[PDB]
């Protein structure tokens, strides 16, 4: 088989999920990780969730990328309906820009029903949501950020 990541099922248990939103954005937030993304408010990226990644309805995380030296990125994901709306927002030099506005679907991804159960059975569809996200948000995320930077691209 394919191993699993180590790192799903200690965020998870980290993270405390009370619904099917936190399990997606704990997703979110993994594949952020594996794409090089450097998270803040945590001092161990692959045991601990960010401090306040989850507040006030909303969830809001911040990294920095080692190839994309002197800007920071943010993801503000606010559930809407029955939806998931992930932000992806740049800062430059004290400048904030939009960069993508992406909907996700928790229960495409996340089986409700067993999450009382195993990561295994959790999440469905698992390599779907990686290339959905990827391609949709974290690599036009990268290609924005290198473009404003003036830098040459990564892929």
């Amino acid at each position: 088989g394919p191993s699993s990541p180590h790192s799903l099922e200690t965020l998870y248990q980290s993270a405390d999920c009370s619904d099917a939103n936190d399990a997606l954005i704990v997703l979110i937030h993994l594949l952020m990780l594996e794409s090089g993304y450097i998270p803040q408010g945590t001092e161990a990226k692959a045991l601990s969730m960010p401090e306040k990644w989850k507040l006030s309805g909303v969830y809001k995380l911040q990294y920095m990328h080692p190839l994309c030296e002197g800007s920071s990125a943010t993801l503000t994901c606010v559930p809407l309906g029955n939806l998931i709306v992930v932000n992806a927002t740049l800062k430059i030099n004290n400048e904030i820009r939009s960069v993508k506005r992406l909907q996700l679907l928790p229960e495409s991804f996340i089986c409700k029903e067993k999450l009382g159960e195993n990561v295994a059975n959790i999440y469905k569809d698992l390599q779907k949501l990686s290339r959905l996200f990827k391609d949709q948000l974290v690599y036009p995320l990268l290609a924005f950020t290198r473009q404003a930077l003036n830098l040459p691209d990564v892929f």
